[PDB]
């Protein structure tokens, strides 16, 4: 979007479908498997040509500077970022267009004053959305040792308008944590109680995002009390066997736990999302050539009888001696022929199982027993495999289970105390000679920096204000 | 102010009235505009002669010292401090000879006996009010991280006697609310359940008071009993546009809102008070001419609707470019000449919106939704904007919204653990090249140190028992 403020409704609402456009292609599954493959669950393979493998063996000389952002390609770390600030800056220019078309009255009547200052509200969420994704990758956590000096307490570049070109310093966590909440907090008082659309912004929505980032920041009460909010609006699915499981997953329409989504259709919004199970069609059938699948540990953490064993993870390596992350496989109607794969996903923004484990952490940190079981037992008999003894333990082991290839273990060993400890980790026993047995580069101990990305190269040397993450 | 016991009821009632016009200076909105711009709500503007700077831009190598307490000059933090000590020293002349005259029993009857306690009730309201006023800026919160060592439980110095030249050293901090508590508790159960006058210590302003210090000391239970005695006694000020909200508000003697305030008239008991607001008066208009100004949240923290948006604050900088808080501007009574604006006002000590606030804030502590949603809605409503999620982020706002001018924003942001943030504010977009985008001098962290104030020099100087607060 541009800096002139808006002049009717209609430029607003097209302006506003401009945003969630945009939001599709960067709040995307894509982005989020870089630090899924960082985290300790996968070995590459010798189909991996070193694209996956500086994340999977920690291979600190080539993530320094990771990814483009040019003409020709977004990708990598460069692209992340970029993609998230891209995002942050035309989240402005929307809010601040909103604003500016509010304030000189430029609109015909009380509904479309309403309707405005709810798509304000939207824009807000997205604002910090996009800013508490940069500070997920960008900023360290309190537990980080040694860093470069003055780093530690650094937050991202806080711009709240659109303007590109932008030479400023990091603002403190503080400062940038109380724009997102107050974001946030402005929004869920503006937003009705119930849910206009799946494919927009809603208090639903607000409070599970925000539910999210308290439980990153490990303000457990808050993110309970969040959490409580949406957690009984969405059901779970209801499966009698694997095979009604993964055609209800597998649907955006018929999946009743999402809570935000991307409109996707066979012509737009669908996109393919094989990085983990390196898929591809072939006929009326799918080939399958992963360049990196999860360890032992990984594939023994399910039940056989959990529906997530053949939908989340599949036993599809090398036709049936291997498991692959396969939750980002298809949705069957974004398919061009019927009978023909073309493995097109759409954009989910949150679903209920999140919040489900948002909650049971909270709870058990809190010392809230009775909601932890009733929670933790509810999401696990769901999926098939219901957990018998409902500890801290438990909600690690379903949380990874569930949450497998939407890039959350990274975050969870950090707030766990884990480190990687990929070089003791047994690998598929099927996959010998596919899976490949290389240490990692890098050794990742609890506090390591490298848990947190390094600013890419062209914005440290273009803003020399800019504070860099890394020492050495 | 002697240390010769009264003789008659007369005399009794002649040092009341005495004790009354000492508090009407000294309990006065001028003593708490400092711990106001100290906050992290504005920023200072090229009028400002490192005046306001100090306490807005944190300078704590100024701060350490601040202020006069001499024959020629009264103000600052050594202002403050002083203001208060002499009224507690009055107060416990007035005390300590009213209690003497009881015993001597040199009354004529049992009115005169039964009076006199009255009297002596309205006097231990005021030394705990003198008492509370000091812990408030000199006494440390329980979450201050680094301090002089030894300050940390420390109170003020605990004086009962008319003493002048004490010298002593301070008391603990539970001997000095235990002290403050006491006196308002002997004071309520004396005092008439209805209120005689407004100009007058009642059991209405004894239970607001001491719902105050609860509040400000986490004892929500307390508080919201306390303040129940009388929210529903005061009723809220019934206003159909801002016009007639700023007539009522602005009317000492027609607000109903006011629980307790100093007499005033246009030749007695008026002053001027245009720290804030930098307001002048030019035959018949007002010039404005500010040294510091909200910040844009400030300003955005109120919907367009609120009638606070146009009295407590107004967008009157530069004619109609910015907002100042303008809450002290006047009250049209105390003019010298009917169309000439003189910006006298008098001295409020309790109104109701300030107990619907402690109200709400400790029953969202406590878990007693039904009476936060009640008091919150009822308060905003009436101010033209309803709070339409009551949650903590709505009281906050709320309390923010309503407070403003009055020096409770200090207090609020240690309460709720918020940092500092002002280095990351954006300032009002109209006012470029007037309001300053000066960082500050030291930040201020949640447990800073620097949200105390140091004892003044010169009684840090002649009272070696004295232990200092601040550290380095
Ligand atoms: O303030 C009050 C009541 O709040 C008055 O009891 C007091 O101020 C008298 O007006 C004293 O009169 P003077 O000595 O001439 O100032
Ligand atoms: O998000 P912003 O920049 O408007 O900051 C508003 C917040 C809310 C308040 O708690 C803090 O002082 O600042
Ligand atoms: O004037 C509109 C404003 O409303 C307030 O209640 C919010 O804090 C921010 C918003 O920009």
């Amino acid at each position: 979007d541009f800096q002139q403020p808006y002049t009717s409704f209609v430029q607003t609402k097209q302006n506003r479908d401009g945003l969630y456009a945009l939001l599709r292609n960067t709040e995307n599954p894509r982005m989020h498997f870089y630090q899924e493959l960082q985290s300790d669950m996968y070995c590459t393979t010798i189909t991996d040509g070193n694209s996956l493998a500086p994340f999977v063996n920690w291979d600190l000389g080539i993530l320094n500077d990771h990814g483009r952002a040019d003409e020709d390609e977004v990708s990598g770390i460069a692209g992340y970022y970029f993609v998230y600030n891209r995002l942050n800056q035309q989240a402005n220019a929307f809010v601040n267009n909103t604003e500016a078309a509010l304030q000189n009255q430029v609109y015909k009547n009380s509904t479309e004053i309403a309707n405005a200052k709810s798509f304000l509200a939207e824009g807000k969420v997205l604002q910090a959305l996009a800013i508490w994704r940069l500070m997920d990758r960008f900023s360290f956590h309190e537990s980080v040792t040694e860093v470069n000096s003055g780093a530690k307490d650094l937050g991202v570049i806080l711009l709240k308008e659109y303007n590109p070109g932008y030479i400023g310093p990091r603002a403190t966590k503080a400062q940038c944590y109380d724009y997102i909440l107050s974001r946030l907090s402005e929004a869920i008082e503006v937003l009705p109680e119930n849910r206009e659309s799946v494919l927009y912004v809603s208090r639903d929505y607000a409070y599970a995002l925000r539910a999210r980032i308290y439980l990153a920041l490990g303000e457990y009460g808050k993110a309970a009390a969040d959490a409580k909010m949406v957690v009984d609006k969405y059901p779970l699915i209801g499966a009698a066997d694997a095979s009604e499981f993964e055609n209800i997953y597998r649907s955006d329409a018929n999946n009743p736990e999402i809570i935000f989504r991307g409109f996707a259709s066979a012509t737009l919004g669908s996109f393919t999302a094989t990085t983990l199970n390196g898929a591809a069609p072939a006929g009326k059938d799918i080939k399958y050539n992963p360049s990196a699948v999860p360890f032992q540990w990984v594939v023994d953490l399910y039940e056989n009888e959990d529906f997530r064993k053949s939908v989340y993870i599949a036993k599809v390596v090398k036709k049936d001696k291997g498991y692959l992350v396969n939750k980002f496989l298809e949705d069957k109607a974004y398919r061009d022929v019927q009978d023909k794969p073309n493995l097109k996903v759409g954009a989910r923004y949150f679903s209920v199982a999140e919040v489900y484990l948002i909650l049971v952490e909270s709870a058990l940190q809190t010392g809230d027993t009775p909601t932890a079981e009733k929670y933790l037992k509810a999401l696990s008999k769901a999926r098939g495999a219901e957990v018998s003894v409902v500890n801290m333990e438990a909600l690690q082991a379903e949380r990874t289970r569930e949450l497998i290839g939407e890039g959350s273990r990274l975050r969870d060993m950090v707030r766990w105390s884990i480190p990687n400890n990929h070089d003791a980790f047994e690998t598929q026993p099927g996959l010998e000679g596919f899976a490949n047995t290389t240490p990692l580069k890098a050794q990742a101990p609890v506090g390591f920096y490298a848990y947190t990305w390094e600013f890419p190269q062209r914005d440290r040397q273009t803003n020399p204000q800019l504070i860099k993450n890394w020492p050495i």
